[PDB]
């Protein structure tokens, strides 16, 4: 029924401009959510080892593949490497668990989830007696080298990064012996955090941008009632009303017209459909400029307060 526009990657592969986010999608609900999405015409699914629901995502994908509802080559599955797995043999292990869970033979994109290395071990969130993050020994550069092997072996079609600043991307691009370039940088983006300079930088380098938490992630555990709320913003809803659209649809279309890939999360069937019904209207030029003017450099996703460790991305201007 629906098809999201393609954004072409540096590799010539085709990335659908809208995908389904899966963070906080509870076990027992995410499987149906992905099926509804696939039926509606979603092809891009955003996943992560650290979301701990990848195996239910895999059940859904595998089912739909079996029913001939969709073919693997048309699906675009992205997952991410969590920083407790930066050491070379752990990279391979985390990737193998992710791939087994998703019941796939290959990933379309594999991302570095976060640039700072965290202490290897059982814990996904290693902390000290004051709850600060414990750093690890391998760097994201070490990790990338291991990931490049995945590409060589045909296990991953392309690599990318998430939550990187331009300084960190620069470091990657200038790394001696670089085999594969990042095809995307997945960062928080929305009208309260418009990311102009970083988007400009990435595009200038042939690196796409994927916008996460585009609805303001209202279901983030740490949300506080004083925090800004995009879905309730009256100017947003006013613009939505003009196009007989919802606020969510405007907040998604926003990224599309900046040529930014966007991955709204829902486990509600009606919303899943609604979130991909965004190729039948255009925001006016002044509507875009108005939405852009809402920037307040506000991050909904800043619970990682590992500002003491090396390579903390949010200290940089962009
Ligand atoms: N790379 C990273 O570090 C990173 C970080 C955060 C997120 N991400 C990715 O980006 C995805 C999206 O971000 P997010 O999960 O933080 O938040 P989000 O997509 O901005 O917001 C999701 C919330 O919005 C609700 N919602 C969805 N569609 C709606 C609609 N049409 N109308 C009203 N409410 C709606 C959902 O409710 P229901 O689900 O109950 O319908 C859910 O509570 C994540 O799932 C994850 O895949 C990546
Ligand atoms: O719960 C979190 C982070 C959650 C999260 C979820 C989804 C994402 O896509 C993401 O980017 C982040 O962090 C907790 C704090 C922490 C982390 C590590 C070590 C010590 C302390």
């Amino acid at each position: 029924s629906h098809m999201a526009t393609f954004v072409e990657l540096s590799t010539k592969a085709k990335m659908p401009i809208v995908g389904l986010g899966t963070w906080k999608s509870p076990l027992g609900k995410v499987k149906e959510a992905v099926k509804v999405a696939i039926d509606a015409g979603y092809r891009h699914i955003d996943c992560a080892y650290v979301y701990q629901n990848e195996h239910e995502v895999g059940e859904a994908i595998q089912e739909k593949i079996q029913e001939k509802a969709v073919k693997r080559e048309d699906l675009f599955i992205v997952s991410k490497l969590w920083p407790t797995f930066f050491e070379r043999p752990l990279v391979r292990k985390a990737f193998e668990k992710t791939l087994k869970d998703l019941k796939l033979s290959y990933l379309d994109v594999y991302l570095i989830h976060w640039p700072q290395g965290f202490k290897s071990g059982d814990d996904l969130f290693p902390k000290d007696d004051k709850g600060n993050a414990i750093g690890g020994k391998a760097t994201f550069l070490d990790a990338w080298e291991a990931m490049e092997e995945l590409v060589d072996e045909g296990l991953v079609k392309a690599l990318g990064v998430s939550n990187f600043s331009h300084f960190q991307i620069e470091k990657l691009l200038n790394k001696p012996g670089l085999k594969y370039k990042p095809v995307t940088n997945q960062v928080e983006c929305h009208p309260y955090l418009t990311q102009e300079k970083l988007i400009q930088y990435c595009h200038s380098k042939g690196i796409t941008v994927t916008a996460y938490s585009p609805l303001g992630s209202p279901d983030r555990p740490w949300a506080k009632p004083e925090d800004p709320s995009l879905l309730e913003d009256p100017k947003i809803k006013e613009i939505a009303a003009k196009h007989k659209k919802t606020a969510a649809q405007v907040l998604i279309r926003f990224h599309i017209q900046r040529n930014v890939i966007v991955i709204p999360k829902s486990v509600t069937p009606a919303r899943i459909v609604e979130n991909i019904q965004v190729f039948d209207f255009k925001l006016s030029d002044e509507e875009m400029a108005t939405i852009l003017s809402f920037n307040r450099n506000w991050r909904a996703c800043n619970v990682l307060q590992s500002s003491h460790l090396e390579d903390y991305p949010f200290d940089a201007e962009y």
